[PDB]
């Protein structure tokens, strides 16, 4: 099956998921000189006060913090979006080295990691239906640079020892995802896809301009995770990012000047 290795990585995915060569694939490079300010874009509305985190899972590709999405508890609205999108999970993509790891790039710059807060459009009833729709998902992407620690990330960092290997999960209640946001909600937006198989073209991407900073010790602990299951050959979970894909017939819009 698919992965990030030399024999099963992004250059192989099209063989089982031909949409990998489609018209609206993600991530992309964000050319800040070609993205156009759109005054019709509204401020984003991030309403996470009632968020209910439940569990953290190592799925062999990343780790997902999962939320209760059976009511409007943690929702994203506004910006480019029509309607209400519920947070179902967040996860990250990161590098083996501080100079790489993000999926989106900004003027070809790679960040150390990238956080994806994944939301689905409530008009489609459930996440599985939503991924089949061109406006089914909204993923809020946030870049991570290495610098000062991010206090709101530490609870995530600290549980990773309990989910080192593929298939391990741990209770992860009462986590507040607002602690992962930067100060500014200025963003770029474009239509795209899931960045992992099945690569479905169902995502409105909203990528924040302002990165968050995490410490070297925090990102080092991401890199101690394992892609493999317990008892299999140890392979460090690093470089779990897809590189930028062709923008094709798409425009990236900026919420700011
Ligand atoms: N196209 S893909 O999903 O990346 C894919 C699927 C399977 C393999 N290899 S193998 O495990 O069957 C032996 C590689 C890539
Ligand atoms: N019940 S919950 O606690 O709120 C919950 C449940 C699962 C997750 N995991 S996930 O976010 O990675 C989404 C996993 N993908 C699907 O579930 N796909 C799907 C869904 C319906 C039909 C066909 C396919 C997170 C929270
Ligand atoms: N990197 S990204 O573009 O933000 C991105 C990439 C993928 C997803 N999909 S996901 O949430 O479901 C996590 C993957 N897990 C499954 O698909 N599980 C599953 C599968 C079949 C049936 C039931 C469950 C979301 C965001
Ligand atoms: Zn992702």
């Amino acid at each position: 099956h698919w992965g990030y290795g030399k024999h099963n990585g992004p250059e192989h995915w099209h063989k089982d998921f031909p949409i990998a060569k489609g018209e609206r694939q993600s991530p992309v490079d964000i050319d800040t000189h070609t993205a156009k300010y759109d005054p019709s874009l509204k401020p984003l509305s991030v309403s996470y006060d009632q968020a209910t985190s439940l569990r953290i899972l190592n799925n062999g590709h990343a780790f997902n913090v999962e939320f209760d999405d059976s009511q409007d508890k943690a929702v994203l609205k506004g910006g480019p979006l029509d309607g209400t999108y519920r947070l179902i999970q967040f996860h990250f993509h990161w590098g083996s080295l501080d100079g790489q790891g993000s999926e989106h790039t900004v003027d070809k710059k790679k960040y150390a990691a990238e956080l994806h807060l994944v939301h689905w459009n409530t008009k489609y009833g459930d996440f599985g239906k939503a991924v089949q729709q061109p406006d089914g998902l909204a993923v809020l992407g946030i870049f991570l640079k290495v610098g000062s620690a991010k206090p709101g990330l530490q609870k995530v960092v600290d549980v990773l020892d309990s989910i080192k290997t593929k298939g391990k999960s741990a209770d992860f209640t009462n986590f507040d995802p607002r602690g992962l946001l930067p100060e500014s909600l200025d963003y770029w937006t474009y239509p795209g896809s899931l960045t992992t198989p099945p690569l479905l073209e169902c995502v409105t991407w909203i990528v924040l301009k302002e990165p968050i900073s995490v410490s070297s010790e925090q990102v080092l602990k991401f890199r101690k995770l394992n892609f493999n299951g317990e008892g299999e050959p140890e392979e460090l979970m690093v470089d779990n990012w897809r590189p930028a894909q062709p923008l094709k017939n798409r425009q990236i819009k900026a919420s700011f000047k």
